[PDB]
């Protein structure tokens, strides 16, 4: 049944052609909270609405601050590779934050002492490769489908370094000098780079570990984020990974959070940087914040990227029937934020109550314990 | 049937949570042309996607840079107005450009010399409103459902000058000063601005109108657009209004276009600026091509907002079932493109020869007489 | 007696209408020094030239970037609360340092571990609030009023986070729903921010005290800079609070500087970033020195904040019959100055005297020991 | 013999391994005026330190913004046809100013009506072309080398609109669909852009000329600028072309200056815009004069740009023994210029003493009649 | 004899007057390799190039981002003192790091605790100042020639603080003031700036040293670079120096390479910053590559700057008869380098394999062990 931007006497009837089907995934959009008001940037787009580059072996989309100009500082892939395809050795100026979604994968990454570590990456993993260190994935038997997040907005997965383009852009001489071989030898190098492309499915992880003169390196580029025991609380839970305890991961911070129905990420912000969010499954509204009582609310699903500024307040409900399953991304070494609830439990009640205009039977029920995902009994 | 982003042996099957719906409204972005290539800018909007404004008497939602961030120079906004409905009298920086798609609507306006202007406006026509100049709109027993635009991409709907937001915001003794009133004269006037407010409908237009000291003015500020010959060809239809005919209309140069099915607007540039679109009813595709061999395809439907940057190479065909039709605005004092079929036509069929590798068999279909929109014969 | 822009046989009488009660606050301006040349940017601005916000219980007026473009990193407010009054609970991007010059106040901040501070602040003391951490002043039986200093020059006072402006633009569902109330509990909510209020006086500091789960904050958010030991020299004395002592205070490098008349704070730099100053009581002239012989001369007194970009040579001088007190204010987790005196008093006599075609006579004077602030002897 | 960076009794022997040749061209600066002081920005830059690409049937190299950062505004190409040789159909933001060196051409250009213009140009022709217009050019018997201007500094010869590249990026069913043909009439277009390639000598102009439905060209797009009569003085001449008489040349204005050795283009300003140089033959020495007593002086000989900000004083001396000969390139519809001479010639006599500290034998042999070069009598 | 720029069957004479001697310096950019492409800013620059500013006792040059505009972070001066000759007692903003070339020199430094620090400076000897610490040169017996780094690209020598530019900007008042003297007796200071100035050769060291009440500084500012062991490889030796050895060096980092003829800097990039060079001796080719495909090579000689934007990829080939000699300097606590071939010779041989399409015959040559430097056996 069709949705009309009416709330009690204000707004009214479409009486243009319209996108039904995207009104219908925006209620609070068509239809926002009285609440709302003011102007604030878009904080929403999705992977739906991007050019999917489409190669021998699977497909690359990205969102970049082309698309969602407020994330300036974070962009993100959205990538695939079919079994045993491999994501062309490479390496760029951003750090690279990922989590798989789907399937599993092998990753190479060697480090500036010379130290190579290869690791195989299974559903609800991360791994993290510093700015400008060389790396690779290589899908397993199942194939593969995760996010990437780089450490500036202006991100372009198609101006990556690529080893083959290196070469092919490189005088045969000099690669030829390099190595001490003949031109000869070298013939046969790729003349165009390869990016993504079809390849046997590897083998054994233990069969591939390289040892070298410098040793292991220091710690892992790669964390099994699930493995970890979760902040529970009634309406769900969140998995957190920062610098603290995914040690190599200096420039992002993560907290994988699930959403019961009925439940929602709590009143907070977040007092050391930017917000930005991926929606794996289910269904959000989100309301930000924006002071200057600036308020704007979105709604979100499947494949959505989200974004808050900076300590704007905000929350997440989950406004559908199944889990709401999202990822909380910063450019920071730590996690952070300030619960709302909280922040008021540990302040005296009657100064809460000045300020509410409510009485003890509100600040009766303030919670000292935080509890970043509640329920709705 | 669900679509999969696989494009011979290139691509693959989408595996994590995903918008179908989305996915379905972009057949070129999820399986791309094979010739397009490299990242190009956001070319593609859709309203759909915006907060919503909901007044007493209608609503507001808007494109801007702060969604669109490749249109700097160019922003709109949707306005919906109830029968009778006024949108306050108010002004801005920027000048206005307005096509009405649903109803009539009475304007206003005071030029620089206290001339007064008004006039209704019906389907199909345009109106004008040179920065500065303070103005109004009133939708008739119809209602009214019409599209902005703003010669800059920073506007905001909710940054407007506001009537009576002003005087709200004006010491009392001072306004009863301007007016030689007294303070209690004015006792009663609003607290808060309106925006947009119900009202009972208006009179004849005759009845409205106010002479003044001054004199009619110049030049009129609405067009009948629709009311022109348009440049017909076999494909549809073009209705061009710019400063040349729609007199006032200085800092924004439009053109309404038809698209039969089956056919399209063809291959051009525009040597003159950038390209705003919006898209009123039908399914189109485009292909931008940005050089250095970068080009990438968009899709657009009904309530999208799309973009060409200067003399970027593009074309509009309809894949649909239904008439495809859209504007083209530009912020210029006039409309220009060239042609690429008119280009080759006007130049020695050897030397097109010898570019194309083709032979007489090509040059003889080129055509020296412009059709923007051909049909598929 | 009315002042002249004359010097020796430079400059004229002014003949047109004349701002004559500040062209006596600025005899250096009026009238600089020989010594001065070429352009500098404005480096001075006062309090009472600023719109001042008036509310229930006090008042806010700010010096920001929009004052005084020199100024980008570093922004001031000057707050005044009536006895019982609260500064509502907030929080903001920037991070807060502050100095209490009348009276006294509470202030609350919790913490990004869930942990509270509170704390009662006379005159002579600071606090720190980092980034993004919720907090509040509430004045007691005196009333109070202090400088805030904020590390973004871009920071206004009216685009607080405020605790009621959140939850009026947060639907009460949300809001009912986040805390496990109903609706009705919290219908009585205000509809709109207070942002400063009367109320009554606060009980004892003991009886206001939240103990929590999660234990003591690590380090305290008042700094008691006045019962410091002074470093103290002839003309007066330097109270120095930064990272190393003020432990929180990581953004912001303090110190308060009192100037004997007939005293002065020496020849000096910094190497570190910029200075920003507030003049609480005196008269005073700096001369900034910004290199390719460009040097402008100042005059300052109570209200007034001044600047001196990184690195630029200065020295303050009290021009009056009163003490002189300022601040200066650094974006830096250090003090740290150079002075020219104990400089040459560390290099070779002869080397020193090549430099200034000056003999041992001047050599003689110079001391090892620094002695930021000098007398007249 | 070596040259030293010693003048009277400052300056001192270069002691490190040192560009001699480059020394040798630069005498100004390795050993500058005594008159010269402070910093001004690089005014000079060789086209022989740029990376040349080469193709089949010539090369181009460029000055850009990327290499010359003072001129924002302005970019130029040095390019080079073989006989028969065709710089592929194309078009560009930009506007394209161009003056014949070294042999002859045909041009081809397309205007917004769909009107061609075809022309051979000689040496010492200029052609321009409006931005966004689309053209060609195929040199002759005796192949062809030019110079380009175009009217924006961050241009890139790499980043033209090619017609071929656009075809090959563009989807065959959509070509196809334009022209009214299938998809194998047109199996064989390029796949890949040309740029510059080889092909038999054109015919004659007569035989190539296209007439259309829409008439001649109002102007022609090139212009016989030794044809005129030069602006003649004693040192030498000046040829100007601007939009005054070379109509279609709106956004560039120009003067090819030729200087006898001896002479030199006199003091002078320009008080519309900045002036690019580019030097055909000869050696130079210009100083610029930037205010505030900032002054630099900069050699220059053949294949070398220049450049003067926006009225900043300055000279051209010849220091050769041939002519010196060289372009003066403004962003501007006309050319216009303030001799030092002419000035001081216009004014009262004593008062130009009054100014200068000089006496009537001075002001006794300037001169009202203006005469940009002359020569050392 | 005459070079051309011709390619196999691409490329051409140069018909126009031309710059034969730097054509001649620039081979690889007159005929750049044929797997060059596309555009990159400009890399090189030349210290011949620049106005010199002579002095009495020596000279000052420079290459800043108004030379070399990609190089923002980082600008450089060549300055030569005669023996004895003084670069006066100055300080600034930027950082500064230094190479002594030619010569030797004592530095004396003051830190912001009041702490002195002079030492001799020798051939192959670094310094570093912080930013903002006031220090000073006098050559020795031999006079000197050195090469200064600053980290500001915006840097100019002419924009430094000098000690008696200072003074003579100050009130008289003010300095006796300070110093606690007469008028009088401070009246022979100097008027002017010195900047440099002739003087007499300096006593011993150890007669110059002078202590103080705060001790001894915690690190020296000074550096014997070339009495490191290098990392030594066939085709030459690296000397690196950094913050972990070169402690104060914080925000520079540095390497001095070495490179006998038939050898190469091997490929390589940074995964940390730019790269900023200077040319001691030697003739160098370098290719730059920059993704997507787009590469350029540059030619380089004695007093050559050149520059590597962060993580491009690159190498350096002697192509001279005698050893090359050239600076690596970095913004940045640390050198690092990812070398190509020690990346594939970690990883599994069959993954390289299906990389390059190459066989065992080439995994068979990489090696594990890095060689910055190899030779052309
Ligand atoms: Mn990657
Ligand atoms: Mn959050
Ligand atoms: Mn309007
Ligand atoms: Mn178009
Ligand atoms: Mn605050
Ligand atoms: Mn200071
Ligand atoms: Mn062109
Ligand atoms: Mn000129
Ligand atoms: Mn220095
Ligand atoms: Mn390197």
């Amino acid at each position: 049944d069709i949705p009309q931007p009416i709330r009690g006497d204000k707004g009214a009837t479409v009486k243009i052609p319209r996108n039904i089907e995207r009104d219908r995934q925006n209620p609070d959009m068509l239809v926002p909270p009285e609440t709302d008001h003011g102007t604030v940037s878009n904080m929403k787009f999705s992977f739906s609405d991007t050019h999917n580059r489409l190669e021998k072996g699977g497909y690359a989309r990205e969102v970049t601050v082309r698309e969602l100009p407020i994330s300036e500082n974070l962009a993100s892939v959205n990538m695939r590779l079919k079994p045993g395809a491999i994501r062309e050795l490479h390496w760029h100026k951003e750090a690279e934050w990922a989590y798989m979604i789907y399937g599993s994968a092998r990753v190479t990454i060697v480090d500036e002492k010379g130290r190579s570590f290869i690791d195989d990456v299974g559903e609800g993993d991360l791994w993290y490769f510093p700015s400008g260190l060389p790396h690779s994935i290589q899908a397993l038997e199942e194939g593969a489908e995760f996010l990437l997040v780089f450490d500036d907005g202006s991100f372009s997965e198609n101006s990556v370094f690529q080893l083959t383009d290196w070469l092919a852009h490189t005088p045969k001489e000099v690669i030829a000098a390099n190595f001490g071989v003949t031109k000869e030898e070298i013939s046969n190098l790729p003349g165009k780079e390869k990016y993504i492309f079809e390849n046997q499915l590897p083998g054994s992880l233990k069969d591939d570990i390289v040892e070298g003169p410098n040793g292991e390196v220091p710690y892992p580029f790669t964390y099994r984020l699930l493995e970890q025991e979760p902040i529970e609380s009634e309406g769900g839970k969140v998995y957190i990974a920062d610098s603290t305890n995914f040690k190599v991961s200096k420039t992002i911070a993560s907290a994988l959070v699930t959403v019961e129905p009925g439940a929602m990420r709590e009143l907070h912000w977040h007092p050391n940087t930017h917000e930005w969010q991926y929606y794996i499954s289910g269904k959000a509204r989100m309301t930000v914040f924006a002071s200057d009582g600036h308020a704007r609310t979105f709604n979100y699903q499947a494949g959505d990227v989200g974004y808050v500024p900076f300590a704007m307040g905000h929350y997440v409900e989950n406004i559908g029937d199944e889990p709401l399953v999202f990822l909380e991304i910063f450019k920071d070494d730590h996690y952070a934020d300030v619960s709302l609830n909280q922040w008021l439990a540990m302040l005296p009640e009657t100064f809460v109550q000045a300020h509410l205009d409510l009485g003890k039977d509100f600040t009766d029920v303030l919670s000292k314990e935080k509890h970043p995902v509640v329920k709705k009994k």
